[PDB]
């Protein structure tokens, strides 16, 4: 047996700062995935420091259409998806510029999901160390596609170990796996609202600290209770313990 | 035994469909003018009033809602004043555990009972774009609506419609001519372990639909003009609307 002072009774929690990638400074290691939605202005800052940048289908069009005059400074490592979704001249441009154009036929999975699978393969091949995968898009447009985006977060647990967030306009979503989470919301990029959405199944035991309306061993479920328009207590930290995957959503300032 | 329904019927220029119109806090789509014209009763939920007011400048008197409900901190002062002045019924719904959309449906059900109105469906405009938490709240309102009113409720914005299918069998007529190319079945809430359909390109046969298991998106029609769905738990139907 060991002797002397020994640590006891600790447990593991998943710490994460959702909006860290939006900060000017820092040394966060992350990849960037551009989906088929109009690009927000923040894509410029995020593009610079990303370790790997990719586009899924039509995302290449949106990237191309917002980078005229400086497209050589915005060349994705790769572009994957259905190639009928990319305009002819756009595909021609990225191809000649050396971008890896990867076809992903599979009619049972979205280009987003297929794009993550390709990204994971590249992360491994290049032995990259990634703290998060930042996805731009997916939360606007066709309602079925917004839902597909959410479902991709559920499938991702089987695609990659790296945390994945999705950001579009003023919103971010991130899927909290069963367990305890420590979310730092003190970057100063945070907006005023947040929420906890029990999308796949009711979360029968949710406990939080840091919210205006906290949950204490409470049930969150559609038709029972869903936390929307929640806000922070000002502590700069939100903790969440959930028994099933629970979708965290939060506002992005401005 | 089965619930027959035609989701896009209200979008048709033709028809004698009795429906109420609810305007949520989002910019209005081109289909607004026509929907307002033939609605039996129109209402605004909070900010919805701001969008209406701004959109109808110059002809506001032709677009006066029966009532406007919600937390008054969501409606601009001048907007609230205007509708009040024109005789619009302004109802305060301050409860912070419920959204203005849900509270608006409660007022609407009261009004329908009060006036003994015969309503086939409640058409909601907005709620599917913007803040992600609010899009999910819109979905949750549909779960709650089942205990608020017996009148079917659909939500429409841009090119999408959502409609919640209660446990049981449904017959959805998708031959109005207003249908877009895609549709889906989203098991928001809980997995639906026994789903059976006809009319889709990818049908389900006593199959499981659940997030992380199988979610039907980008599904399409078989061209028969009819989609039937049997489900064990509430299942969200979503469909494209022709641009
Ligand atoms: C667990 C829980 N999360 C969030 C809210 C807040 N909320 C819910 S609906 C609404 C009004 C929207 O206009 C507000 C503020 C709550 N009460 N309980
Ligand atoms: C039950 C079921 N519903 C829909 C589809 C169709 N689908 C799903 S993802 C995708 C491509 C999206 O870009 C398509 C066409 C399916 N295969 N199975």
């Amino acid at each position: 047996h060991s002797s002397g002072l020994v640590p006891r009774g600790s447990h593991m929690e998943h710490a994460f700062t959702p909006l860290e990638p939006l900060l000017p400074t820092g040394n966060l290691k992350y990849c960037l995935v551009v989906l088929n939605q109009p690009l927000d202005a923040r894509f410029r800052h995020l593009w610079k420091k990303a370790l790997l940048r990719a586009c899924a289908d039509g995302g290449a069009n949106h990237l191309y259409d917002l980078t005229e005059g400086e497209r050589e400074s915005f060349l994705p490592e790769f572009v994957s998806g259905d190639f009928d979704s990319i305009r002819p001249e756009v595909k021609e441009y990225y191809t000649k510029k050396g971008c890896d154009l990867i076809s992903t036929p599979d009619q049972d999975h979205t280009d987003f999901t297929k794009c993550l699978q390709v990204l994971q393969r590249k992360i491994e091949e290049k032995e990259l160390q990634v703290d998060v995968i930042v996805t731009l898009g997916g939360l606007g447009g066709r309602f079925d596609q917004i839902m597909a985006s959410v479902n991709t977060l559920f499938q991702a647990t089987h695609i990659t170990p790296v945390p994945i967030i999705i950001i579009q306009k003023d919103s971010l979503i991130y899927l909290l796996q069963p367990g305890k989470h420590r979310l730092h919301v003190d970057t100063g990029m945070e907006g005023s609202w947040c929420g906890l959405i029990p999308v796949g199944q009711p979360c029968n035991q949710v406990t939080t600290t840091g919210l205006k309306w906290n949950l204490t061993n409470d049930v969150l479920g559609f038709g029972t209770l869903v936390s929307t328009s929640n806000t922070y207590d000002g502590s700069g930290l939100v903790t969440v313990e959930t028994d099933h995957p629970l979708l965290w959503t939060m506002a992005i300032k401005s």
